[PDB]
């Protein structure tokens, strides 16, 4: 009875440093990423329910605990996301900070009519406590302090993650990239949802949003989407090098104009 997609998205990768504190902790096609500091360390998304073990087994291998995770960060409310969420709560003790809106996802282990894959994804372990996180809100685990974004439109409650990353004088501007690709249950219109009707509007403001950060180095929540494998081969003899590039949150934008685009026309005709 196995989904070969959720099979796929939740199998095994060996985890890596990217910059400085900025580490891989993630499957082979979705990412979780563990930024640390001696004062404990912050994880970004949860995967599936079944990804939480592989995390956790991921920050051990690496020489870290889960046990020191004080902050754990969402990106959207998706299930593949979302999912594994109560559990590293759980082996943390941790605080998870998510959008107003994803956070009710979160809270009910599933999403609302407003979600373009609404009745159309299983339930999942629901998350116990909880920070909301706004558009431009800080948050901190000693020295490293996150920014949150808002980039709804794949879903209403998208939230993408800033902050720098240093390999001692030189300091790097690193991006987890909410997911912006419109997809979706069959027969959801992005440009006629009674129910998400400013999918559009969201849409193309996180497209202006995400295209002008600082972006020296790009992880998105699905890792393919920022060609994260061809770039980690790339690093086992370029270093982390292969891992920057100040113009890929440009490209992961314009692609993604380009699937609403083609889209669009799929729900126009
Ligand atoms: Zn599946
Ligand atoms: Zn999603
Ligand atoms: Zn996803
Ligand atoms: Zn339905």
């Amino acid at each position: 009875p196995g989904c070969e997609v959720c099979a796929t998205w939740n199998a095994d990768q060996a985890p890596f440093r990217l910059f400085g504190n900025t580490y891989y902790v993630g499957m082979k096609g979705l990412s979780s990423v563990l930024v640390t500091s001696p004062q404990g360390h912050v994880l970004i998304d949860g995967g599936l329910p079944e990804s939480a073990p592989k995390i956790i087994a991921n920050i051990g291998a690496l020489g870290f605990r889960i046990e020191d995770v004080k902050l754990i960060l969402n990106s959207h409310g998706h299930i593949d996301h979302a999912g594994g969420l109560a559990e590293l709560q759980r082996r943390s003790n941790a605080l998870v900070a998510a959008s107003p809106s994803a956070a009710l996802d979160l809270a009910s282990g599933e999403v609302g009519p407003d979600d373009p894959q609404y009745h159309a994804l299983p339930k999942y372990p629901p998350v116990k406590d909880m920070r909301l996180a706004r558009d431009g809100g800080q948050f901190n685990v000693g020295p490293v302090y996150l920014t949150a974004h808002a980039t709804p439109g794949h879903t209403p409650g998208g939230l993408s993650w800033t902050w720098q990353s240093c390999d001692g004088p030189r300091c790097l501007n690193m991006v987890y990239a909410d997911s912006i690709n419109a997809v979706s249950r069959p027969g959801f219109k992005f440009s006629a949802s009674s129910e998400y009707p400013n999918a559009l509007a969201d849409l193309r403001h996180s497209f202006e949003t995400l295209e002008k950060l600082p972006c020296d180095v790009l992880i998105s929540a699905h890792p393919e989407a920022s060609q994260l494998w061809q770039r980690l081969e790339a690093s086992a003899t370029g270093g982390s090098d292969a891992f920057v590039d100040p113009q890929a949150c440009r490209a992961y934008v314009a692609a993604a104009r380009t699937l609403l685009d083609s889209r669009l026309d799929q729900e126009k005709q």
